């Protein structure tokens, strides 16, 4: 049909879908666009001259134009899906997605005295372009705040774009590059358009989602001895008079300590271990002195969260990784100087089989040459690099986490597995961009060359849909006993997890890892 | 299609092009036109009658 202010553009979609190894959920959600900066590009800098360590000098711009960011993973996936998915399935990884952008609706605002009114305007127009060569500054993949709020009935503001580009101090070097972003081909709708395109995902391998039944030291027959020797004797015993000898004894169930090895843990850059009980932590404010960083270009950065690791070895669970671990705020939770009740903790314990606890050593090591005058000497190996023969684990992934992050494009990489976890891709999905098309105000009679600075106050709302077919990897284990699974509390509550309070305030109670089922390696 | 006030005319097109020999460059921008001389063309002159040289 031919399309008009009398239609409507699209129709709400906000779905799941379970065919065999497939998958496909859709969302939709409405998004109110202001309009930012006053039609400026503004350079923003901050420096040591103010306030400011050298450390969090930045120097970059501040477009009006603004973006859409559905990387989280709860915008896709209601709770009871994600129980499904997580319980009866290995891993997945994404195909396709369709996005569909309608229903556009323009309305000017005006202050007449101490008062307010809203009307629309029809013939206003908005911008849209989606840059699928990737020829802009990436911006998606930090997590930022804004991205499509989990329970649908929410309606959201749109956030503002920008970038950050070399900088020397506060000032900025010739490098620097600048950009404008209505120098794109950009496709222009009125309240009478829809805008909708589709996108692929390059192959990605299935992210895990399991716990390995053994551990990667165990792996021997219990039964069995080895016939291998190893040293297990430097000197003579049960004489008055002991002197140096060799002697040696084959691996055997009593002592596996002993026994060759096919395989070595993960590597480990160490962290600094914190307890959630206050009284044991050291009393002094050390988290930025002593808190594990990186140096880069002069400047001091932390590492957070830093490589997938354990987070705490058998019932160590109140202590925890300075930086180590993600975290999420509870619901309406102080922004700043939050104290640990409002936030919520992510433990990695399901992957101690394989991977190094991030609080401690990776190994020990001889310092020293040993000989009949000299005393051999050991050492400590806090952070250790990759070698041959390690395997290890990604870090888990959950229901609040990022989905993706764009790969940097670089001369080499070693396993691009994004630090917060998630799929590393050479080509991610194009970011989006939007703006309000600046209507100028009355221009004056008498000619005059300044650009026009005064508007209409505008802004624009509408619908937004989008579409993910995720590929999946069915559970095939013999397993006897039965699984651990991911399930609600039976016993009474005041109200219901993962349901609206009282003022209907949507408000998720835990964070939910996606490793339940078991493997064998 | 048939064009009204639901659509919208036309699609921004600021880009440049460098094929071979041949560079293609097409800019677009936001006008403004006021009403002159309220819509009366005026005699316009200027004399060492007056101050003018």
């Amino acid at each position: 049909g031919a399309d008009g202010v009398g239609s409507s553009s699209g129709n709400w979609h906000c779905d799941s879908t379970w065919l065999g190894d497939r998958v496909i959920t859709t969302s939709t959600r409405t998004w109110a666009l202001p309009t930012y900066n006053n039609h400026l590009y503004k350079q923003i800098s901050n420096g040591t001259s103010g306030g400011a360590t050298n450390d969090n000098t930045y120097f970059g711009y501040s477009t009006p134009w603004g973006y859409f960011d559905f990387n989280r993973f709860h915008c896709h996936f209601s709770p009871r899906d994600w129980q499904r998915l997580i319980n009866n399935n290995w891993g997945f990884r994404p195909k396709r997605l369709s996005f569909k952008l309608f229903n556009i609706q323009v309305k000017e605002v005006t202050q007449n005295e101490g008062t307010k009114t809203i009307a629309n305007n029809l013939t206003s127009t908005i911008q849209v372009f989606t840059d699928s060569e990737y020829q802009l500054p990436y911006v998606l993949g930090s997590a930022h705040q804004g991205c499509l709020p989990p329970f649908p009935a929410d309606v959201f503001m749109i956030p503002q774009y920008g970038y950050l580009t070399l900088n020397n101090g506060s000032q900025a070097v010739g490098r620097s590059s600048f950009y404008c972003l209505e120098y794109f081909p950009s496709q222009m709708l009125r309240t009478g358009n829809n805008f909708q395109f589709t996108y692929t995902f390059e192959d990605v391998p299935f992210h895990s989602s399991y716990a390995h039944s053994q551990s990667l030291d165990r792996l021997m027959n219990p039964l069995i001895d080895q016939y291998l020797y190893y040293l297990s004797r430097t000197q003579t015993t049960g004489g008055t008079a002991n002197t140096q000898t060799l002697g040696f004894s084959q691996g055997g169930p009593n002592t596996m300590a002993n026994q060759a090895k096919n395989w070595l843990p993960g590597p480990c850059y160490r962290q600094q271990r914190v307890s959630t009980t206050t009284g044991q932590n050291n009393n002094s404010n050390f988290a930025w002195t002593a808190g594990t960083k990186y140096h880069l270009n002069g400047r001091n950065s932390l590492a957070n969260p830093g490589i997938a690791m354990a987070t705490h070895k058998d019932d160590e669970e109140r202590f925890f990784p300075s930086n180590g671990i993600l975290i999420f705020g509870k619901q309406n939770a102080a922004r700043d100087n939050a104290d640990y009740s409002d936030v919520m903790l992510t433990s990695e314990e399901e992957i101690k089989t394989t991977n190094p606890v991030a609080t401690e050593e990776y190994g020990i090591v001889a310092d020293n040459l040993q000989q009949q005058n000299t005393a051999p000497q050991i050492g400590t190996v806090n952070s250790q690099g990759a070698l041959p023969g390690m395997v290890w684990q990604n870090r888990d992934v959950y229901l609040q986490g990022p989905i993706w992050a764009k790969i940097p494009h670089t001369d080499g990489n070693f396993h691009p597995s994004p630090l917060m976890g998630g799929f590393g891709l050479k080509h991610p999905p194009p970011q989006i961009l939007i703006k309000n098309t600046p209507v100028p105000a009355d221009p004056p009679t008498t000619f005059n060359q300044s650009k026009l600075n005064s508007f209409i106050t505008q802004y624009s709302t509408g619908q937004v849909s989008v579409e993910i077919e995720w590929e999946l990897q069915k559970e095939n284990s013999k397993r006897w006993n039965p699984e651990i699974q991911y399930t609600s509390n039976y016993y009474k509550s005041t109200s219901v997890d993962f349901a609206v309070n009282t003022e209907g305030v949507y408000s998720e109670p835990r964070p939910i890892g996606t490793r339940y089922l078991t493997r064998n390696l």
